[PDB]
């Protein structure tokens, strides 16, 4: 379903002027407006000022089972990025738990989930339930009837916004996994860091421009397609230039850089990529800064 600001807007308006309103009151909430929520996400996605112990443990259990799998393979035939990945894994675990709680179909499943994830449930005035749970990357969280309020961040999310954020984290994990789950050893850690650096540059655009960032983030697709054409012409030098598509990119980025210089950085980083293969990884990550309110 479409990502809209309307429901969050309407609830915040009602609050500072049903069972969820009661929940916000109890927390002494002061939710930031929807026009600030993407800015928060930009600042948060690759943040590392939180507990990631479970993320480390996760990434250690997985990489030890993967190294058993690869052990089976070679039986037949015959670190720096690890930290950044641990924090992504922590955020995934946190968002996954919150989603399960948020999507509890009944009171009985809600209670089981709350027990499992060390959450507490209490009754609202309208026969509804409020579940409170602490997660390392987001702080104390209060969930009721499709809503999640983050007391430490003063952020109110509806189901869709929370899902949008989880899709970004899953996406970035997937891209990193894709670069390591190879049988041809195609990518180096340097290549992984090239991708992480691109994430970082784009996140700063989101942090600074908020919902308006996506006008610039959308340019990753045509920048990458131009880069693919330039790479192609490196190997087959007699393929004709396409001055109009190239000039469209140039003017698009030139104008966008007046809004946020980050899109110049993104353009230039993509243009510095040495292979079709890494360029396609970046291309395939074009949704990995999320989606705007529409």
């Amino acid at each position: 379903s479409p990502l809209i600001s309307d429901d969050i807007d309407n609830l915040i308006r009602k609050f500072n002027s049903d069972g969820v309103l009661e929940m916000l009151t109890s927390c002494q909430a002061n939710p930031i407006s929807t026009s600030q929520m993407h800015k928060w996400m930009g600042s948060w996605l690759m943040s590392d000022n939180h507990d990631a112990s479970q993320g480390y443990s996760f990434l250690h259990e997985v990489d030890k089972e993967a190294e058993i799998t690869f052990d089976v393979v070679e039986t037949f035939i015959r670190t720096d990025s690890f930290k950044i990945l641990a924090y992504l894994c922590q955020k995934f675990l946190d968002l996954h738990k919150l989603t399960l709680i948020l999507n509890a179909v009944s009171e009985v499943e809600l209670l089981n989930l709350a027990r499992t994830f060390k959450g507490k449930v209490r009754r609202s005035s309208h026969g509804t339930n409020i579940c409170r749970i602490r997660v390392p990357s987001l702080g104390p969280t209060f969930i009721s009837e499709g809503w999640a309020y983050f007391k430490k961040l003063d952020i109110l999310m509806d189901r869709n916004f929370l899902l949008m954020v989880k899709d970004v984290i899953i996406g970035r994990m997937q891209t990193v996994l894709s670069m390591v789950c190879r049988i041809d050893n195609l990518f180096s850690e340097q290549d992984i860091f090239s991708l992480l650096n691109i994430y970082r540059i784009g996140d700063k655009i989101v942090e600074r421009q908020g919902n308006f960032s996506y006008d610039l983030i959308k340019m990753v697709e045509p920048i990458c397609n131009l880069k693919l054409m330039k790479l192609a012409r490196e190997s087959r030098p007699l393929v004709p230039q396409f001055p109009h598509f190239e000039n469209h990119i140039k003017t698009s980025v030139d104008e966008g850089a007046k809004i946020d210089r980050g899109i110049r950085f993104l353009h230039d980083q993509i243009m510095s990529v040495k292979t079709v293969d890494l360029t396609l990884v970046i291309y395939g990550s074009f949704r990995h800064w999320g989606h705007p309110f529409i």
